[PDB]
């Protein structure tokens, strides 16, 4: 469970395994039987790690593959790591990985978007080359997060219920890292902030197999507070709060000392509180207004693979357009993104991979919550996905809210019985952040059965698109009516976590009609006018930052075209509309 | 200067410094005066290394910047490296870099496209963090490869003028790393692979520089020792050798051990056993005629500019393999060495080119006022020629052992009309042959320096012609273009009786522009015009190759000739195929591998 982000210290080294690996499909599904991990993969080819495997090859038969694929490389253990605790770590393997070091099985993970690792000290020798084999499986069933159904025809075909392509592979960094045989295994900080903002407290809890001391250092490396033992509270006079748009960070240096060994782990800490009060979202006791995007991890060639240039360029576009926030739609993002948000003061709604709990979007069993679909084991798997997300992200000050799912069908019998325990367990795992369950349009104010269990109303709305098609005048009436009915029903802060229309870049129309750039601008504008008239709306996240790949079908013109930007990051007209609205408002303040 | 590719060995470790660095412009040019390397960069932002700096930020003022920029990060020296020789290496900094480790100046390099490195043993402590600062300059002048002119406006604002048809991207384009050797190490290796006529025997010469006794083991792809030797130099005999063949690329491994009394070093060099030679109008690989198919390329992609990237390299190789391409040219600069490791392993044939494009003031591509004499003290001069010689030396020192590299191109499209041209190029031709006698040389020929006009192609072994009849002239007229093209190729065959590679033929093609009139800029014209070239090539016995310009659409300087860039791609910049990709697929997969097509 304990999952600290590897960082280089006087007591910790890292060796990235990113680069070219050997790669092989297993159409006969005989690689486990033939123990492929005991040899060089036969009939293999070069693949980039990190990256989705699907689009690296310009090959439809690989892109559409369902089953196991195999990655392998050789790596030299640094000579100096003799006597040291050596960990092998995968930041993310989509959706399942099993790992062998030479002929030793070392670890296994279900969940495509959070890290897994094993201590491999006993199975490697410092100064020698070792063989790493990974069996990666991209199949979804009713107990995976997200769910799906594999149909077999004779040949496997993956069915799934979410509007983004089922990219798979080693999407994020692989690495070896070291600790001493005494080490800091875990840290929780809780950051309290007086109402007047003129004092703050920092609770710590540490797990380590040796005596623990902590030093809190400011941005200038001046020690502002010190403590001892596994737990306690640091007092901070006149603290530099972590504020949206700035993101001042302290460093909590955790030392675990044995008589013989010592370990130093620096954790970035942003001093901020988050709370809902009535229909206001407060950060450091001040109302905040969310602007920005639903995103995806999606790009040409690399699929959902992490990439620094893309992270730099996309943050430069969000900065320029005046976005203050985003949501990790619809899975945990690369941790680098949360390190970025921490440092630049970007506000994040951190979401699990639990999209698709919904059989009514655009074969399938009769009852959504039943033994044959979302069941007891599904709910366990969902709890595990929430635990892994919070265990990874609990200390990121940029994360202001947990979204435990996107667009579940809450009409059917058993929805509330499924969600209640998940809402409760989320609050116990992290009491410091509000929780949400992002709401599908047809589960309206008069229909939805679970919104009372959550703190903030995150509504996905597309009136004037899938319904009242091309009619802004009717869409505006229906939208305003529904937001006010939500305000009346629950008196929670409302974030519109999804509003957008498919827009084909370069399609221009004097009739302002669907798919045109001019429609995208008129439709976003109508939404904005309505949001500004409703006092409960504390945010707006446009769907989507950029055009992204989907499953093939008649609704998707080479993918999802709701982007503000093209997949190659070129702006549509609507990017300039958002630039003016979001840079023209006062930072973090509801427009008028 | 000795430049072995770093590889992990029982005696050698590597630590990549790729990732996010601190970045700053220096618009006032006060960073050397204020010694910016002595502290945190002051007004900095995160940048990805490797990558061009220009397009990471969606910011015109950064994209169009001329002068110095500043890169910086901190890094821990691995504790276990104590007692090891520690080297800091940049695979490429475009166009100039100076490097500091804390406050010690350690390195400087001019030349945007090959590696530089320094022994930093004395300036670091194993187990402690050091600060690496890089001052990177992107300015071209008449002594840079490639050349250019910085125009300073009346307000002191710098604008880069340059004479080549690709955008002057700059930054740390390739991997940065620390690596170790023991204090005894293999510093340099040259192999020469000789191949009997009958192909049933081969010999492998070796030469090694190292501060210790040298032994070699040649191992086949199964890791079985086929030959052993001793000393800094000698010859290994190989019975029934598995030749490095185009389309397969079988590799041996030459393990070089340097042993002192106390420590030792093991360096494995991949060796492809193959001979290259020109005989008459044939280009011979392993004594058999070869026919080149494939592309002029560029290092160019969305967002990252000329930055290296594994996913792009995997995807592009899968597109070249699919379309039936057997070869490419590193137009117009040395490419990331990972490309030549790929070519070695899969048997792709490569024309390795220097960065010496732009030696030509009479094209319409690039971009103040051009000097009147191209070869003069005030333009291409003695110091330019020295800088060009240095660029050729550095390329060969890097690539001399890649079996995939079958020919050196020392420049692209110089103006060879003036008398100065032969005076400048002759000594460069001679010095290239001395540096590597195992490969033929070329100088890629511009269209207006025709068979009746050109003054230097006799000094080279292979005629690499860049031709665009029916585009820049005889615009849209396939009938006239075809006559002029055939006439000129036959005039070249008569004049020099060399093998001819068409190293550039292409037309601007806007993806999705379709025409029933088969006229310029349409997908249909791209198809009809490449087809007309193919028909002419197949009627000329001297034509041993065809490399389409270009693999993919790529960025250029803004101007009236370039519709958001160069649109001569077979693929779009996002790697989507134009109709002409399917035309090339049929011709190149329908011919016999490596064999001149027929009518
Ligand atoms: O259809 C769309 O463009 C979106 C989809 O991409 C998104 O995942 C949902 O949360 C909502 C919309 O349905
Ligand atoms: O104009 C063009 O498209 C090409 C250019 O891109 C290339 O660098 C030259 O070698 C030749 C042609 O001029």
């Amino acid at each position: 469970s304990h999952m600290l982000r590897p960082v280089e210290t006087p007591t910790r080294e890292i060796k990235k395994l990113d680069g070219l690996w050997a790669f092989s499909l297993d159409r006969e599904n005989c690689g486990i039987d033939q123990r492929w991990w005991e040899s060089a993969l036969q009939e293999s080819r070069a693949i980039a790690v990190p990256g989705s495997f699907n689009d690296q090859f310009a090959d439809a038969d690989i892109r559409n593959y369902a089953g196991n694929v195999w990655y392998q490389r050789e790596v030299f253990i640094p000579k100096g790591w003799a006597g040291q605790r050596i960990v092998l770590r995968f930041d993310a393997v989509t959706h399942y990985g099993k790992v062998w070091v030479n002929n030793q099985e070392v670890m296994e993970h279900q969940g495509g978007y959070t890290p897994f690792e094993a201590d491999v000290t006993p199975y490697v020798i410092a100064g020698k080359s070792v063989r790493i084999t990974v069996c990666v499986n991209n199949e979804l069933n009713w107990q995976t997060i997200p769910p799906g159904m594999v149909i077999t025809d004779e040949k496997k075909k993956q069915s799934y219920f979410h509007d983004f392509f089922n990219y798979a592979g080693i999407h994020r960094s692989v690495m070896l890292y070291t600790t001493p045989n005494t080490w800091v295994d875990d840290i929780t900080v809780v950051t309290h902030v007086a109402q007047d903002c003129n004092h703050a407290s920092v609770d710590w809890q540490v797990v380590a197999n040796g005596d623990v001391s902590v030093e809190l250092r400011d941005a200038d490396q001046q020690v502002v507070a010190t403590g001892q033992g596994t737990s306690g509270t640091l007092q901070v006079v006149n603290p530099h709060l972590w504020q949206p748009g700035e993101g001042y960070l302290y460093e909590l240096c955790v030392t675990a000392k044995s008589q013989t060994e010592c370990d130093i782990y620096p954790l970035r800490v942003g001093i901020r509180s988050v709370a809902v009060k009535g229909e206001q979202f407060l950060i450091n006791h001040k109302p905040f207004y969310f602007t920005g995007f639903g995103r995806h991890e999606d790009a040409d060639l690399r699929g959902k693979g992490f990439d620094n240039v893309l992270m730099v360029h996309d943050h430069a576009l969000m900065d320029w357009i005046g976005a203050n926030s985003y949501r990790t739609s619809h899975y945990p993002y690369a941790e680098e993104m949360l390190d970025w948000a921490d440092e630049h003061g970007i506000v994040v709604i951190d979401e699990t991979a639990a999209v698709g709990f919904n059989l009514s979007l655009g074969n399938k069993p009769k009852e959504l919550y039943s033994e044959e679909a979302v069941n007891g084991e599904t709910q366990q798997a969902h709890l595990q996905a929430i635990k892994e997300l919070i265990a990874r992200d609990k200390n990121h000050p940029s994360v202001v809210m947990w979204s435990i799912a996107n667009e579940p069908d809450t009409r059917p019998q058993g929805a509330r019985e499924y969600f209640a325990p998940l809402a409760e367990a989320t609050r116990k795992l992290d009491p410091t952040r509000p929780i949400t369950c992002v709401n599908v349009m047809f589960c309206d104010a008069h229909t939805d059965t679970i919104s009372d269990l959550f703190d903030v109303l995150c509504l996905n709305r597309y009136y004037g698109w899938y319904v009242q098609s091309g009619d802004l005048e009717t869409a505006e009436k229906v939208l305003e009516k529904e937001l006010l009915a939500w305000q009346e029903k629950l008196h929670q802060p409302i974030i519109i976590t999804e509003y957008g229309v498919d827009t084909l870049a370069g399609l221009h129309s004097m009739y302002t009609d669907m798919w045109s750039e001019e429609y995208q601008c008129a439709w976003l504008d109508m939404y904005h006018r309505v949001f500004d008239r409703v006092s409960a709306v504390v945010g707006e996240q446009v769907w989507n930052f950029a055009d992204f790949a989907t499953s093939q079908g008649i609704l998707r013109v080479g993918g999802n075209k709701k982007g503000i930007f093209t997949r190659d990051r070129k702006p549509k007209s609507a990017a300039f509309l958002l630039q003016k609205r979001w840079t023209g408002m006062n930072f973090g303040e509801k427009p008028q």
